């Protein structure tokens, strides 16, 4: 049939579209995905990236992780039990992840099934004409056409991809979609990349490895987690280090053999090699738009292959828009379901919206987690003469306790410090995605460091730190770093 | 002959949360000569509260650290949905090491603070009991025997009273048998059965102590006179909590108040109720409230005002009816909070030696319950702003969130609940349940002091997955107030 709306992509910006359109605004919406439950073969289904293969199975198994250090931490605290007896049973952790998921899967087919003018499609959605979105039965273009939808507006949501490198034997190495699924928690793995995925999955894998097991992480640069605080940055690869995971940096890949056992004989380009059983690549994610057959009708791309769109989600196609990572700019779930309630709201609400991409919160899942949300001083520092950064770094209480001495909270405030407007907020330790997100409301309402010293703390809690600082520990002036101010 | 008194600027009784603030500060900000006066310089019996105050002797510090400890019992348990396998008979929750941890944890503080005295100039440190002898004279006696030996006279241009409140102890038959939170922190063995008995948050809070430490076939029980536990609490999380402590295993005795307590002949204690029932426990703990600590300071000597509840009384600037006399935290009966008793010591300090002159904002002060989940909140409750103003909206949030269908512990439900002025959109009050709650209400506390309206919650892009989220996802009210009254739809 023909509908206001057709959704290529059942994920977390084309779900909040579909929806919204179908039930705010009556409109009568198709939305297509390529599986409607989680894993392989395609891994994203029906819920996106973020249900599938993303937030939600991830936070599920960093959770499971940190169990390794709760039982650890737990003799601290009086409790005994056989030490020995100690199992991480990864099988276990994936099916219940698996189970978790598949609930939500289905709980994303019964609202399909509910809703009237909100309709689903299984098979892979592409662009044939202007307002005509075909579904084959496979991501090649010459596979047989299961539906042709007429489609007054058309949302590209197909979200993005691991991006894989063409190095010698990539073919060897697994991305995250594999690793929500591997039968064996693996004894040795290296994960590639220093960003959050390959991050969150070391702390993962390296409280589920079998004994004698040894997680090693490489990153190409110096410093993993580039775009975040570099305090957070040293302090959280200390805290990786202290917690047995080996990190690598100025490491790159040039190649994987595949041993016959199964296991992988890494090359670096530094000549170094590592065997391990299981390589991950996590350098980057790329927006997926090879299948949705663009050429037919000329929608733009960027140079780094993104749908280019305008503030309004709009392509160079008129009743054609892009949200989310399709879109490759702010890779988060939040991001793309707000793009996505915008855009239905211009398109059929009366007032325009657009997202706004900045000030947006963020965290890492990391063993020990971070939360940020702003600049980073460096940035800050370019555009600011004055930046003055406010830092607390404490090993909390109850890890001298623990014995986990190692875990220092980290709070820093980073300000324009000619008017005192905070610029953005750094923290890592526990807690820390759960202190940023009322940080990030702060940050919409212009808020001073003088506001947050100023609000009472609750106390004792690692957030008061926050409420807590009033005097600079150092300032960036014209760009330099340095300790007092100069005059 | 005679010899000269030490004379300083601001003589300070009780090295606590506001003493030590405002001691600090008028030290080492205004360079002014300062006198601290507390009854012991490390935790524990005999006087429990020592340097430090109560908060870090048997408050705020010690508690955090037991209640860390009691959240074990359920990260064992939970474990086991995240396949973590071990021997499940083999666990033991052995309290006298939680002790010996946070006594050595609490001591380090302890000297900490006294090496703090000792390196900073202009502050110092007296042990023993102040009291005013008059408007400028301190004087610091051996106990609280105000005929007990006088240790020194301190001349003294500014006084502090910061003495903080004491465990209320009911006037009843048997007493004597009960103790107070003090006693808790240094049970030598962890009781098999406890009564606490308060339905305010240090019963709360120690209830779920007991219940993780409790030896085999123990049981705790907490029993409150009144209908719902936390009153000044959102009534969905008063009423959620409750339910989250059945779940684990408390007895919630509510409507009930013990008479009299009797010595059982095994040395257990035998609590017959007002309604006639009864219970046996080996201890029971009373938390019915805090009393300001008036009592020692001998204020007649100068005839400092109290209120009719028995605080200190204070203007909006800490000051007594005495010129050069002040007050703050729990002293003076408000907001029995560590950050606030502060906020007034370094309010004070910057009126009277700054130049900065300040008041306390007792508004929209952010805090916490460690229960197990704890519970954040800052302003109003929906029934106090309905008191107020024409048209509340309250926008809430409820579920077991899904590490908890996986955890096992399907009772733990996360309630999130934002409270507004529907006129203007500003939020009045937020308010959790839930994991974290304490560590998400605090930049929610400086939400409420940069006037956010659920507009900006709701602009904001949520983090995800956490729980905070839920903050930031939250368009549409729940329900209403329209001048007092409840409904889902405005008229
Ligand atoms: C491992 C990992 C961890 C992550 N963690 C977080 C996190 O903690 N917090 C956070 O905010 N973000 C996280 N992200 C990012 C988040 O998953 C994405 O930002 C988000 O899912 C993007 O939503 P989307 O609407 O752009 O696309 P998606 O949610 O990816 O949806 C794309 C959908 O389109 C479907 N599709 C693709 N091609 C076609 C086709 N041609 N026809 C029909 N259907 C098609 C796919 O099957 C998929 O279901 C994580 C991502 C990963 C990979
Ligand atoms: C079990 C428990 C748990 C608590 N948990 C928290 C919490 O999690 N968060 C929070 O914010 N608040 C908490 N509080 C409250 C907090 O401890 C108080 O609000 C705060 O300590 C009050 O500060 P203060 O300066 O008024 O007094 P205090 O910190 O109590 O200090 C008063 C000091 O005066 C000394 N003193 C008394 N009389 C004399 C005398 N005549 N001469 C010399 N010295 C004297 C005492 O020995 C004491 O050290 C808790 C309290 C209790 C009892
Ligand atoms: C508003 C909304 N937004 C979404 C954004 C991203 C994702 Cl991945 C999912 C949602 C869900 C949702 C649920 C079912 C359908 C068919 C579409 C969207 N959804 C519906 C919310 C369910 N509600 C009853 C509490
Ligand atoms: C500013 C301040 N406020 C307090 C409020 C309540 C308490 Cl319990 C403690 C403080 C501490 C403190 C610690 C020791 C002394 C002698 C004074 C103040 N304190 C000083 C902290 C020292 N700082 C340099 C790490
Ligand atoms: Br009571
Ligand atoms: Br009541
Ligand atoms: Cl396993
Ligand atoms: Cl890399």
């Amino acid at each position: 049939k023909a509908f206001d709306l057709v959704v290529i992509g059942a994920g977390s910006g084309g779900l909040e579209a579909g929806w919204n359109a179908a039930t705010l605004y009556g409109k009568r919406v198709a939305v297509v995905d390529v599986q409607t439950s989680h894993g392989p073969p395609f891994y994203a289904a029906l819920g996106g990236t973020c249900v599938n293969v993303g937030c939600v199975p991830k936070k599920l198994m960093v959770t499971g992780a940190q169990y390794m250090d709760h039982l650890r931490e737990s003799a601290g605290f009086g409790w005994e039990f056989d030490g020995s007896s100690v199992k991480a049973n990864w099988k276990k952790l994936i099916a219940a992840k698996n189970e978790a998921v598949l609930d939500i899967n289905k709980s994303y087919e019964g609202m399909f099934n509910d809703t009237e003018g909100l309709d689903f499609f299984l098979g892979w959605g592409s662009l044939e004409s202007k307002n005509v979105v075909v579904v084959r039965e496979t991501a090649d273009p010459k596979s047989a056409v299961k539906e042709r939808l007429q489609a007054d507006h058309i949302l590209l949501a197909t979200g993005s991809w691991p991006q894989m490198p063409a190095i010698p034997g990539i073919e060897h190495c697994i991305s995250s979609n594999e690793a929500f699924y591997l039968p064996e928690p693996p004894r040795r793995v290296l994960t590639v990349g220093g960003g959050f995925i390959s991050v969150e999955f070391a702390g993962i894998f390296n409280a589920y490895k079998p004994p004698g097991g040894k997680v090693t992480l490489c990153y190409r640069n110096n410093l993993i987690l580039r775009g975040f605080d570099e305090t957070i940055r040293e302090e959280v690869t200390k805290q990786l280090t202290a917690n047995g995971i080996e990190i690598m940096t100025n490491e790159n890949p040039a190649k994987v053999s595949l041993n016959t056992d199964g296991s992988k004989h890494v090359t670096f380009e530094s000549g170094k090699t590592l065997d391990v059983d299981v390589v991950m690549m996590a350098i980057g994610r790329i927006p997926r738009t090879n299948d949705l057959q663009l050429g037919n009708v000329g929608v733009k791309l960027t140079p780094k292959g993104g749908v280019q769109v305008d503030e309004f989600s709009r392509t160079n196609v008129p009743n054609i828009y892009a949200i989310g990572d399709i879109t490759d700019r702010l890779m988060l779930t939040p991001v793309a379901i707000n793009e996505g309630a915008a855009l239905v709201d211009t398109v059929f609400g009366n007032k325009p919206r657009k997202t706004d991409h900045t000030r947006v919160a963020s965290a890492v899942f990391s063993i020990p987690p971070i939360g940020t949300c702003g600049l980073i001083e460096e940035v800050a520092a370019k555009e600011f003469e004055k930046v003055a950064v406010y830092m607390s770094s404490f090993t909390p209480l109850m890890h001298n306790i623990s014995g986990s001495k190692y875990k220092k909270f980290v709070a820093k405030i980073v300000t324009n410090h000619s008017d005192g407007t905070v610029l953005g907020v750094h923290l890592l330790g526990d807690g820390a995605p759960e202190i940023i997100q009322a940080v990030g409301v702060c940050l919409r309402l212009n808020a001073k460091i003088s506001d947050f010293y100023n609000t009472i703390g609750v106390h004792p809690t690692s957030a008061e730190e926050l409420c807590s600082m009033r005097t600079p520990s150092y300032y960036y002036v014209k760009g330099e770093k340095m300790e007092k101010l100069p005059d």
